[PDB]
């Protein structure tokens, strides 16, 4: 409807696959090669399903920050036959606060589905389930099961994956260009 959503399906149609693990269907954002990201509560194993087809994972990795405090963010290489375009160049470089984001989701469940939601504040600190979790940020949109790993962006960034809510607010996981040097 505006620039805001044009960003968002301009990231979704071309940096997005669909992910199935044993924990269910997740968005998963590709972001150069075959590097993507999904939460880190989807489990990743040996094998992943990539829009249905039988994926081997040649590498996984959960991030942690300095302190041994849980990101909620894995980082996936695909055995697959075809590159992502690479979008390392809209990760923004520091923790920060923003105006005006979109939370982006493509699932069996939740096709094409675009969320407006507002401001988003670097809340820091999260129990999430349970799990002592840095680097959130926080929007005030009532969020539910099916929006993990959805695409936070900016008009020209991508910032966060959705990991989870309380009902009234949702959570992502910060996405930072020095996760991707290479
Ligand atoms: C569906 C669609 C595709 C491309 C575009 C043009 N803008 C971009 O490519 C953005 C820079 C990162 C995403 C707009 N809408």
């Amino acid at each position: 409807m505006g620039p805001g959503f044009d960003f968002a399906q301009a990231i979704m149609k071309k940096n997005t696959v669909i992910a199935r693990t044993e924990k269910g269907e997740f968005t998963m954002l590709g972001v150069y090669d075959r590097v993507a990201v999904i939460p880190t509560h989807a489990s990743v194993g040996e094998i992943i399903y990539i829009n249905d087809v039988e994926t081997r994972v040649l590498d996984a990795c959960a991030l942690r920050d300095l302190t041994d405090t849980n990101l909620e963010i894995t980082i996936v290489k695909l055995d697959r036959n075809q590159k992502f375009r690479d979008i390392r160049h809209f990760l923004p470089r520091c923790e920060d606060d923003y105006n005006d984001a979109v939370l982006s989701v493509h699932t069996s469940k939740f096709p094409n589905m675009y969320i407006p939601v507002g401001q988003v504040t670097n809340y820091g600190f999260l129990n999430l389930g349970g799990t002592p979790t840095h680097r959130i940020l926080m929007y005030n949109f009532p969020t539910r099961a099916g929006q993990c790993g959805g695409v936070v962006t900016t008009t020209g960034k991508v910032i966060g994956i959705h990991v989870g809510g309380n009902g009234a607010q949702g959570f992502a996981a910060m996405l930072l260009h020095s996760y991707f040097t290479d």
